[PDB]
């Protein structure tokens, strides 16, 4: 009578060597397929160990998601070059995710936790329908990502169908919501076929012009407004966000949401964002250190800061050179006006404008 | 001008094969040392893959914590049996952590995130001193773990020294706090040399009897009150918590703190705990599904429940057989009285009392 153990990695291989002979069979077996497009084995042990690690991370995810019908596979850039061509794999050592007719080029953290969460999100339907109070409140409480909501007659509306096609284009990174309920639309202030776009951390939405909107009109609008003035660094999308610099730099704010000072600082950052939302030259990345435990020592060393306290700085993406605002924790945090004044001082001696 | 990359696992081996010839040198090099006491390689590939995974997890942690002077090593139960004896390694395939004169037998999740967070906590001083407002408020806001606070004259008080020795015994699992400030003591209602013990999720503390307290008096008291009526499953300690069953079963509640319904349910659970805090036969484990993304599919399948909603049930630790309370999400959540009545109904047909 020992007592059952928690689940454990079982050491059984599940990741598929995807090749010319089996790739069609593989796609037929799984509704969602995650493929690592990678390079051939190098001579050096370091590279071999790096690959060994990545493959095992995939093995763990494959074990967790086996019952859900998610498949995992490897496409070698040498041995499987022709497979890569048919599927459109190009980015070296990168994960591509396939669902029905959509291909996703994953640009997030290579960890089992993050990958499993992402793939569970991929499995969900692309549009969330709002019918009840719980669901409406859930929609209203989303602030840390862009979100869209439309009001349509019902699921058979050509305009709802266009909205759903657009949703699939950005799935699962940007949540699309719909309602068919005139009462809900009333609370959201939506006319029929109207789509409201909510920038991350903004209270007021922008309505997509020229309704009813075609799928292309929605997709164009979202692409144009893809970068929020304030955006959160999230494991699922961290590389895409960081690679999207503003002329070689990022304004970076560290704030632990769960901490009193972190929360207050975030509220200040949201104010700064709101007051500058129309300036296309401004993007601030909010990093909550609690989301990236393995990077905190690196950040503290590299930036010479204490991540137990809120920070704001400017980072050069070429060499990670940076400058950080002095804040005395014995005083109140700087107001939005003080933050903006500091950013102006620092950025006045920089690249442009 | 590509742009610097985020840090990555470099594939360089850092985990030490600890043996009879080097073990004394290893302990001298590091202030904190984490040793995996493990079995010799089996013949089957499955076992070999399991070990391969564990070792690489240690490699990742070793890379992250290299600058902090944390060392990682392997002690083979066959090749290194004599080393295991000198150090007191006994638990098969288990991690032991060494700091100065303390040995910790890790009983938490074997993941790099969790291990690094734990070891960063190990590195910190065992007693947190409360001098200012921020620190006092931080102390007051802790609810999900047991905490102790004492008021002493200064660091040279023999009674403070006893408190610190006791703190080292439970470090870093149970936070010990001290103040030397009479004003702070006044707000906390502490007399000189008085130590207040706060059970997790309880508002009212219990004062350790018979002050001033010896180190042994404090340690005895903490051990006697080690199990809180409501306790949170945490990655760092999950196996210790789960293995501490109440006569073969656990009452388990799933609640996502960040969700409206989850938060409300947690508030109800806290009420249930408070109303039954004196009953030594009652322990409820609160699991926030958000803390264990890799186990959610397993739990949903095994227990036949939807973890997007609050749940409460009784689980048999032998075979994971279970029963879960029906709650209709279109109605309000059950009151504390309803929850208690349900638990009584289910547990009346069980093992004892
Ligand atoms: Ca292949
Ligand atoms: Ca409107
Ligand atoms: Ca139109
Ligand atoms: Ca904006
Ligand atoms: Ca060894
Ligand atoms: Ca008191
Ligand atoms: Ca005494
Ligand atoms: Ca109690
Ligand atoms: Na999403
Ligand atoms: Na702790």
């Amino acid at each position: 009578e020992e007592g059952l153990d928690f689940p454990e990695y079982d050491g059984v291989d599940r990741v598929i060597n995807v090749n010319a002979k089996n790739y069609k069979n593989v796609f037929k077996k799984y509704e969602v397929l995650a493929l690592l497009y990678h390079e051939p084995p190098e001579d050096d042990k370091a590279s071999q160990r790096q690959f060994e690690m990545e493959e095992l991370i995939l093995e763990l995810a494959a074990q967790v998601l086996e019952d859900k019908g998610v498949g995992f596979g490897l496409v070698d850039s040498e041995k499987d070059a022709a497979v890569a061509k048919k599927l459109g794999l190009t980015e070296e050592d990168s994960i591509y995710v396939f669902k029905e007719d959509e291909v996703i080029e994953y640009d997030g953290e290579f960890s089992a936790d993050t990958l499993v969460e992402f793939l569970l999100d991929v499995l969900e339907d692309p549009v969330e329908l709002i019918e009840g109070e719980r669901e409406l409140q859930a929609f209203e409480n989303i602030e840390d990502e862009i979100k869209l909501i439309g009001y349509f007659k019902n699921k058979d509306s050509e305009h709802y169908k266009a909205f759903k096609e657009a949703a699939e284009e950005f799935h699962p990174y940007i949540p699309f919501f719909a309602t068919f309920d005139s009462k809900v639309a009333k609370k959201l202030t939506l006319k029929l076929n109207e789509i409201d776009f909510y920038e991350a951390f903004m209270e007021e939405p922008v309505t997509i012009p020229d309704k009813p909107n075609s799928e292309e009109e929605i997709v164009n609008f979202v692409e144009e407004h893809r970068r929020s003035t304030l955006r959160k660094l999230k494991p699922e999308s961290m590389y895409e966000t960081w690679e999207d610099d503003m002329d070689g730099i990022h304004i970076v704010a560290f704030a632990e949401e769960a901490d009193p000072d972190g929360y207050e600082f975030l509220e200040i950052l949201k104010s700064v964002a709101q007051d500058n939302t129309d300036n296309p030259d401004l993007s601030i990345i909010w990093i909550d250190p609690d989301d990236f435990p393995l990077l905190v020592p690196y950040w503290e060393k590299t930036f010479d800061i204490d991540l137990s306290a809120p920070q704001i700085g400017v980072v050069n993406v070429t060499d990670a050179d940076s400058v950080w605002m002095e804040m005395d924790d014995e005083e109140d945090l700087p107001s939005a006006e003080e933050l903006e004044d500091w950013l102006e001082d620092v950025l006045e001696g920089e690249i442009n404008t």
